[PDB]
């Protein structure tokens, strides 16, 4: 089954330490494609890449371009939740 958490970090004036990637199509999924090493989200060990965010701040991103993503997330406040999905077995196809 899918497997779906929420996980709620303090940044204090700092970044989360993650970056993002998707596009403006707006069902396109928005994707943790890299963790600064370092960083607060590395540190927790709770972020991994290859995860898709599904909601920020109980913003739900269902439908939403990554320009919204990327606008939630410098508006977050001290703290930032984040609604994640793990990502699943996906294998390309050769044809």
């Amino acid at each position: 089954g899918a497997i779906i958490y929420t996980v709620e970090l303090k940044r204090y004036g700092g970044p989360l330490g993650i970056t993002i990637s998707g596009t403006e199509e707006p069902f396109d999924p928005i994707i943790i494609s890299s963790l600064t090493k370092g960083g607060l989200a590395e540190r927790t060990g709770a972020i991994h890449i290859g995860d898709r965010i599904l909601a920020i701040n109980s913003s739900s991103l269902k439908g939403k371009p990554l320009s919204e993503a990327i606008h939630l997330l410098q508006m977050a406040g001290e703290t930032v939740t984040l609604k994640i999905k793990k990502q699943t077995d996906a294998q390309p196809a050769s044809s």
